[PDB]
C-alpha cells in the first residue's frame, strides 16, 4: 500500500536538533524557561523567523531581528541577558554541532533501495553566514540519497501550511496513503493526517524506526552493515585529456581538496573504485578514478611498446601537467600499484604520497632477467600465457560476460586455476560456460564491464604484461634510489597471485614505510572489501596526505 | 640561420642560481672560501653530487653524503661548523627563494612565438624532500613555455659530458649551427662551442639577451608587454556533466585549489576566458571555465523555458552536486554575470564567493514590467529584436564568421550600432560585409567561435532573452534579501551597453561590495584587457575567497 516515505530534516535525518538549542541555552544560563523560544517564534505566521523560513530574508539579516526579540522578551519577562550573549554565536555551535542521523538515513536509503521514493520535507532558510559551508556540505551528502529534497526557504511554503504539503504529494505524484511522513514536532503532523498519509511522530530514533519497520513491513532496525555508496556512471564528471597526439585518458572526477589519483588494475576500469569515489571525497579529497591506457574511454593503441612503465609513467605526468596539478597522490592496485611505486620512484617531485594494495615494491634483480624470474613463480605461469599476441585476446574478448563473472570472484568462490595455465592450454580450459554470480558484483556491474571491454577489447591491457624486458632495464636505473615519500602498503590475506609475504622486505627500500592489511580478502579488493579499504585510506589519507 | 635556442634552469631561468648558495653560505658564516662549494663538488665525475644529478640516488639521499663531505673538508682546513648548521636548512632556503627569471622566460616566449624551438638543459635532482611541491609548481610553469624540458637525472646524463650535448641536438632535431646555448657556467659551454652551436655565457639577464638579441636578430630587450597566457583548446582537460537527463554541460578545468567557476555571456564559450583561466590556476585555483548551457559542447534545447535564470541557476547548482563541490566561487560577465548575482540570492549556502564583470546586479521592479523597463531604455534596442524567435537566429547564423567579427571589437572598433536596430531591422543591416580583424583577437580565435556555434547555432543561447517575465517573477521574491557574502563589481568605462553608472547603487542591496574598474575597456572585458581583469579578479581572489 505503501510507496513513499518523508522525513524531515532536524531531529529526524540531522541531530542534534538545531531547533533544541534554544532549550539548553536557556537552562545554561539559568534564563525564564521558554525566553529563547518565545523571542524565536514572536510574531507567528507573519514573524521574522517565519519569513526567514519562506526565503523572504536571508540568515544573516534575521540574526539582527532575532536579538531585538530577545531584548523584548526577557524585558516582558523582568529579566536581562549575559554580556556575552550572541545570537549568531548560539546557532553557530547549535548547527556546526548537527550531523547525520545515520541510522535513520540507512533506514530511509533501505525503504529507497526496497522500492521507495523518499524525500526530505524541512523548514530550513537561505544560509549565507561565513560558516554557510558547514551546512552545505550536510545537505549535499543528504540529497543524493533521496529522491527529493523540499526545502521550505525555497518553494516559499513552510510547514504546517496545509499547502506545502499539498505540493509534497504533487512532487510525490503520490496519494496521501501510500505516503509516510516523519517528523519530530507534532503540529507538522496533524496536516499530513488530515490528507490521509500516515505520519509517525519521532522522538527517538529506535522507536520511530520500529513504528516505521512495521507500518512498511520492511527490517529496518538491527540490519546488517550495508554497503558504502557505489557511485552510478552516468552521474558522474567525466573527464579528458590528451597526453599524446593520439593518446587521450579518461577519468571519473568528485570531490574538492588533495587531488587523489586512482590507477585500476587488470582487467578493470574506474568502476573498480565505485566503492571508494565517494568516501574519500566526503572524506575531503578530489579523487580522480583513472581509466588507465588501453581500457574504456580510453585511448587503446595497438603498439606494445606503448605500455612499456615509462612511458605509462611520463603520460601520467603530462596527463597532472595538462590539469595544471604540481602533485598528486597516486593509490594504485594490481598493474595499477605498479604504476604508482614507479611514479615515486621516478617522480618524486609530483607524487604527494603513494600507496599500493596487493601489489608489493620488489626492485628488479639486475642478474636474473624477468622472464627467468618470472618461470621460476609456478602461479605467474598464466603471464607467460600472456605473451604471445592474440592467443589471451582471443579466449578472454571471446566471451566478455564470462571472462568477467569468471575472475571477478571471492577468495571461497574461485573456478579459474592460475597454476598450470599453459599447461591447459587456456585460461578456462576448464572453467564453466556459465559461471554463478560472484557474491562481490551484481548482474549489472559486470555487464558495466562488459559494455567498457567491447570498445578497445583486451589486446591492450594484455601489452602491460608484453614489456617485460623494458620495463626490467627501466627499472634498474632505480636500483640505487630509496621511497622516502609518504608510503602505504596494504596486503590482502586470501590473494593467491600477490601473497602479502612478497612484500615482506619493502621497508628495507621504504624505510618509513607504513601497512594495512585485510583478513579474508581476494585479489579484488575494492569489490571483496570496500568497507575496510575506505576506512585504511581515508586514516593514511588524513595523517600522512593532508599534511 | 638559427632555429633553436636552449636554455640552463639555474641561473638563467631562474634567480637566484641554487648553486650560488654555496658562497654566500660561507661569507655569511665566515666560512674558508670554498669550503662548502669543495664539499658539494668533492669526488668529480664518480662524486654524490654527480651520482644525484644523474638520478642514480634521490635528494633526500645526497644531503647526507653532503653533510660528511663538509665534516671533512673543514676538517682538512682546520676549521669547524656551527652547531646549527643544517644542509637541508640551507638548500631549503636556497631553492624556494629561486624563482623565475620573468624578463628571460619572455624572451624565450618571444623566440618561441617568431618561429624558434626552445627547450631547457639543466642539470637537476630526483626532489623527495617534504617541500619538493615547490620545485615541482616552479617547473610546472616552465614546462609549457618550451617544446622540450631535458633533466639531468631524467637523461641519466649531466652537463659538461659531450654525450648529453649530442642527445640535446638529437632531440632538437636541429644541427649545432643552427642552435643558441645559455648558461652562466663557462665549462657547460665550450661542449657547445665544440659542436658548433652559438653559446652565450649569462652573467647578468640584459647583457644575454642583448647579445641573444643579437646573434638572433630579433627585438627581445626593452620589448613591449606581452599578453597573458591564452590557452590551448586541445590541451585542456575537458570536462561533462549530466545535470539533467537531457542536459549535459561541459567546461573546461584547469589547476588546483578553490574552486572557481567562470560563467561567460551572450554570445562566447569558455574560450572567453583563455587569458584568465591559466594565470587563476597558476594564482592558486581550481578554475572551471564553463560551456554555458546552449553553448558549445553543452546541450542547446530549443524549448524557451529551458533557459529561464531559475532553471539555469538550478542545473548548476546539480552541477556543483554532480561534481561534489559544496561551495564554489562563481564569477560571471554579460548574462553570466547576470547568472552569478542569482546564484548568490537563492543559493549563498553554495556560493564562496561571487563577482561580475560588467553586469551591475539590479533588484527587479515589482511595478513595472520587464519589457516597459527595457523599452525605456533606447540602447536595450536589440534585446527587443531578439524576442520573436527565428528573426534573429537568421541574421547571426547567417554568417558566423561575420557575426564575430563584427561584435568582438574594441571601444574604438565599433561597427555595429544598437541604437536604431529595430528601426534599421537587423543587427548588421549597415555593417561591412567582411568586417576588419579587431585587435582584440586573430583570424584563428575567431574561427574557433565559428566552429563553437556551428554546432547548436544561435537558438538555444538567444533563448537567454526570451524570459523576462518568468526571471522577472521569479527575481520578485529575493526583493527582501541581501547579497551578504564576498561580493566583486567590475565596471568597463567605455562598456556603451552595461554603462558602469548602471551600478552606482549596488552598494545598497550589497552593502560589503568591492570594486573594480578598467580604463579605456570595452563590453568583451577579458578579451580587451586581459591583464587587467586577471590582476583584479586575483586580488580579489586571495583577500576575500581563498580565506
Ligand atoms: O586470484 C585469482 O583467481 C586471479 C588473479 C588475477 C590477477 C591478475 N593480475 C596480474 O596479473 N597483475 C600483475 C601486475 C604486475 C605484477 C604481477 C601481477
Ligand atoms: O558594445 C557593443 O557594440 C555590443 C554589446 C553587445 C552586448 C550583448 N550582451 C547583452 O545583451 N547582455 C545582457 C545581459 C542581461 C542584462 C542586459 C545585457
Ligand atoms: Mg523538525
Ligand atoms: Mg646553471
Amino acid at each position: 500500500t505503501l510507496r513513499a516515505a518523508v522525513f524531515d530534516l532536524d531531529g529526524v535525518l540531522a541531530l542534534p536538533a538545531v531547533f533544541g538549542v534554544l532549550g539548553r541555552t536557556e537552562e545554561a544560563l539559568a534564563l525564564p524557561r521558554g525566553l529563547l523560544n518565545d523571542a524565536f517564534q514572536k510574531g507567528g505566521p507573519e514573524g521574522a523567523t517565519t519569513r526567514l523560513m519562506k526565503g523572504e530574508i536571508t540568515l544573516s539579516q534575521w540574526i539582527p531581528l532575532m536579538e531585538e526579540n530577545c531584548r523584548k522578551c526577557s524585558e516582558t519577562a523582568k529579566v536581562c541577558l549575559p554580556k556575552n550573549f550572541s545570537i549568531k554565536e548560539i546557532f553557530d555551535k547549535a548547527i556546526s554541532a548537527r550531523k547525520i542521523n545515520r541510522p535513520m538515513l540507512q533506514a530511509a536509503l533501505m525503504l529507497r533501495k526496497k522500492g521507495f521514493t523518499t524525500a526530505i520535507l524541512t523548514n530550513t532558510w537561505l544560509d549565507d553566514r561565513a560558516e554557510r559551508d558547514g551546512l552545505a556540505q550536510l545537505m549535499c551528502e543528504l540529497k543524493m540519497h533521496f529522491d527529493f529534497l523540499i526545502e521550505s526557504c525555497q518553494v516559499g511554503m513552510v510547514k504546517p501550511e496545509p499547502q506545502i504539503y499539498k505540493f509534497l504529494l504533487d512532487t510525490l505524484k503520490a496519494s496521501p496513503s501510500e505516503v509516510v511522513f516523519l517528523d519530530d514536532i507534532g503540529a507538522n503532523l496533524k496536516p499530513a493526517r488530515d490528507l490521509g498519509m500516515v505520519t509517525i511522530l519521532v522522538q527517538d530514533t529506535d522507536t520511530a524506526l520500529k513504528e516505521l519497520e512495521k507500518v512498511t513491513g520492511i527490517q529496518l532496525l538491527n540490519t546488517p552493515a550495508p554497503l558504502p555508496t557505489s557511485c552510478n556512471p552516468s552521474d558522474m564528471s567525466h573527464g579528458y585529456v590528451t597526453v599524446k597526439p593520439r593518446v587521450r585518458l579518461h577519468f571519473v572526477e568528485l570531490g574538492s581538496g588533495p587531488a587523489v589519483c586512482l590507477c585500476h588494475g587488470f582487467p578493470e576500469s574506474w568502476y573498480s573504485w565505485r566503492y571508494q569515489i565517494p568516501a574519500l571525497a566526503q572524506a575531503g579529497y578530489r579523487v580522480l578514478a583513472m581509466d588507465m591506457k588501453g581500457y574504456g574511454e580510453s585511448s587503446a593503441p595497438p603498439e606494445i611498446e606503448e605500455y612499456c612503465m615509462e612511458v605509462l609513467c611520463k603520460e601520467m605526468v603530462t596527463f597532472l601537467d595538462k590539469l595544471g596539478l604540481s602533485q598528486a597522490v597516486f593509490i594504485g592496485h594490481d598493474w595499477g600499484g605498479m604504476l604508482v611505486w614507479y611514479m615515486a620512484l621516478f617522480y618524486p617531485e609530483r607524487v604527494r604520497a603513494v600507496a599500493s594494495l596487493n601489489t608489493p615494491f620488489i626492485p628488479a634483480n639486475p642478474n636474473m632477467s624477468p622472464l627467468e624470474s618470472i618461470k621460476a613463480n609456478p602461479v605467474f605461469d598464466y603471464q607467460l600465457y600472456f605473451q604471445e599476441p592474440g592467443v589471451a585476446e582471443a579466449e578472454l574478448e571471446q566471451n566478455l560476460s564470462r571472462t568477467f563473472k569468471s575472475l571477478f570472484r571471492a577468495s571461497d568462490e574461485s573456478v579459474l586455476s592460475m597454476h598450470k595455465v599453459c599447461e591447459a592450454g587456456g585460461l578456462f580450459v576448464n572453467s564453466p560456460e556459465e559461471p554463478s554470480l560472484s557474491r562481490m558484483v551484481t548482474e549489472e556491474e559486470i555487464q558495466f564491464y562488459v559494455q567498457q571491454f567491447k570498445k578497445s577489447g583486451f589486446r591492450g591491457p594484455l601489452n602491460w604484461y608484453r614489456n617485460m624486458e623494458r620495463n626490467w632495464k627501466w627499472a634498474c636505473k632505480s636500483l640505487g634510489r630509496k621511497i622516502l615519500i609518504p608510503a602505504l602498503m596494504v596486503t590482502a590475506e586470501k590473494d593467491f597471485v600477490l601473497v602479502p609475504q612478497m612484500s615482506q622486505h619493502m621497508e628495507d627500500w621504504i624505510p618509513h614505510l607504513k601497512r594495512g592489511h585485510i583478513e579474508d580478502c581476494g585479489h579484488w579488493t575494492q569489490m571483496d572489501k570496500p568497507t575496510e579499504v575506505n576506512q585504511i585510506l581515508i586514516k593514511w589519507l588524513d595523517s600522512d596526505a593532508r599534511n
